[PDB]
């Protein structure tokens, strides 16, 4: 297998983007679950479509949003490419590569996600402060191929992935909305999906300790980290993944669109002001 | 990746088929493990090698069995594909999307398998009441790729696949069979082979809660499932896996097969009784 | 998917080796860090590079040498494939088929690797009782595909795969070179890389049951079973793999190639005082 890609090939996107807008963004977003609509708490928002992109995997909703959120220069991704639609992963990843040659040096990561560890509650948002890979162990890892030095190393280390300081700072910025629900903290797994787990695979991600369970994400940070983004990220728990054969409910898309639009609110701002937390350059 | 199939292959195996027999099965059958015989207790039996039906996956001694088992319509197969004979995962759950076609709407899958339980011995049934899908973890999911809402969602649930109406109606049988070893119930894991499991590796699936590990099965139910059919399935143990350092034992296909042929009879029976628990159509 | 070879090519590669050297090894080795100084225990020594040798995957500084250790025909690896490269595993253990088809019936292979074990410390030496092959799990093993009978059989057992008998005769030969540390043994878990494990996939290594982490070995050690070989082999443990979110220490590359340079002397020696328990052939 390879990588589709050529170092160029990111250096092409990166420099035509850079040519179609003034913006030069500090900050990536990815969105997942009704932060669709933090597009309006940009300002001087420059919208383009992946499909006039070029290089950009091709989807259908997708497009990039460059801008201001909060006194900083931002990018976000509004759609997104899982691993689940086909996608291999030098795909899914293709555009945070294109973000660090945009200069970008900040990831921020966000995702609907079943609730596995029994505290959490629909609603809850959980920050990740680690993953498990599970198909990162049997090869699909986003970085499988010849390494580029230009990006990073060829075995990069992924301990400390979750900015420390990012995490932190995003516990103060809780305080200081007053909020009824306590902000979780946790391991983030990533499975491949589209379809949801079985009861007796939910007795497994618990019991290696994962504590939410989504189908993104993961490969970004990968990639992220290799570049030397700094990242942080978090989830929604839109659903509590079902772990007994006696309930007769079961996880299901309306569920997480749902969730999703009940804290668009409270996302879009906690997101907005987490901003002023990221340091500036230079 | 995509599947090499569309949506109008699928149905042109159908109506090839729909022309080609007066049969309108009802219940799909996919044997594994000597219920090779189930062939002779099926009657006005018409048989279709896997070689002259359209789009059919290339193997060698596969065939389409259809006819009567316990007055009801089916359909058999004989000889199934694996993931470790290097198929694609679309290629080998096509069949089961032709039978939903076809009009079946139950299915029934059997399969051989180790016994992780220590409470389980060679010859035992296990009835399936859940899976653990470790290649679905990975990536390695029949459903992955761009979804066909005519078959089903894009995220499916899987926490209730295998039918507990049936379940129950398939103990109710085992009594009224008069049997010596009890029917057991469980987790069955998926792994992909075709090589058996070490001992450490033996511990990990008992360590998940999986009861008996197989190479099968597990992605024709998701695909039976996101289509809205009927599951039921089951597994003859046909070796212990062995599980300490110390045992100078080893898994072999001759074990299998041997245990095979010796539940032949009770299998054979034990399902064409289970035809008169599917509830007709209408 | 299948394999790029057919029988024949594995041949073709045998007899051309076997024509540009008189050296008929009973020994494959398979170096991982710093036994690269291997080759000048050997005496005779010839050596290719794998850019000569028909067939062979294409990497760089990658040889084979053939030549006496300490009065056995072996064939050293200098320079291995991994499939995080983005090879697939059919190419990864090309050669241990070429080696068979050479008249070699034993393989040792070698690895670095991270401790998961709390006991192990850098600098220690594990052998190889067991291991768990997560890739293998999902699919990635390289016997995926039709089976050839002419190397062995479709279902294959691992569960003895690493000699009892070299394990015990490995032992000996470590008390007769007076070392402080003690030699250790254990399960040897592949994962795919290229990045190093999260601190929460550290944990789920543990929790498996495994002594140490690698990204190699097991896909050889699968193919060498399969054909007959007897296989040892074992871990120099690099580092001790990072399990608390205390620790600001980070798993890297300096570290691997630091340890394996400072066991060059002890391993070279511990190797080659080896070959003595190796029976010859007839
Ligand atoms: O309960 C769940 N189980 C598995 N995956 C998900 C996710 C997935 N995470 C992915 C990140 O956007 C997304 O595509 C979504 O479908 C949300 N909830 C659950
Ligand atoms: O002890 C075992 N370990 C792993 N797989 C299997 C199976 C597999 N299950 C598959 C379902 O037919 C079949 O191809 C068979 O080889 C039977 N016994 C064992
Ligand atoms: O701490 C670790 N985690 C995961 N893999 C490795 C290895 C890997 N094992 C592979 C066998 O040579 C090699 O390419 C190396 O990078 C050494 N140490 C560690």
């Amino acid at each position: 297998m390879e990588n589709g890609y050529t170092y160029e090939d990111y250096k092409n996107t990166a420099e035509w983007l850079l040519s179609h807008t003034k913006h030069r963004p500090q900050v990536a977003i990815i969105c997942g679950s009704g932060l669709g609509g933090l597009t309006d708490k940009l300002t001087q928002a420059q919208i383009f479509d992946y499909s006039e992109i070029p290089n950009f995997p091709r989807s259908h909703a997708g497009r990039l949003v460059f801008g201001f959120l909060n006194g900083r220069a931002c990018v976000m991704m509004q759609g997104r490419f899982h691993m689940y639609e086909g996608y291999p992963l030098w795909k899914v990843t293709f555009p945070v590569r294109v973000f660090h040659l945009l200069g970008v040096d900040t990831l921020v990561v966000t995702n609907a996600a079943g609730g596995l560890n029994p505290k959490f509650e629909v609603g809850d948002i959980m920050l990740i402060r680690d993953h498990i890979n599970l198909p990162g162990f049997s090869g699909q890892n986003p970085l499988r191929g010849p390494n580029d030095e230009r990006f990073g190393d060829r075995f990069p280390a992924m301990s400390d992935a979750y900015d420390r300081t990012m995490r932190q700072r995003a516990l103060s910025t809780w305080k200081q909305m007053g909020e009824q629900r306590e902000l979780q903290e946790g391991t983030y797994v990533m499975v491949a999906g589209p379809s949801f787990e079985t009861v007796a695979e939910c007795r497994v991600l618990q019991k290696l300790g994962a504590d939410a369970v989504g189908m993104s994400t993961v490969p970004e940070v990968i990639v992220a980290r290799h570049c030397g983004l700094r990242v942080f990220g978090f989830s929604l728990i839109t659903n509590k993944v079902i772990m007994d054969y006696e309930s007769l409910e079961k996880a299901n898309f309306e569920e997480v669109l749902a969730a999703g639009k009940q804290a668009a609110q409270k996302l879009e701002q906690f997101v907005s002001i987490l901003m002023a937390s990221i340091p500036l350059p230079d």
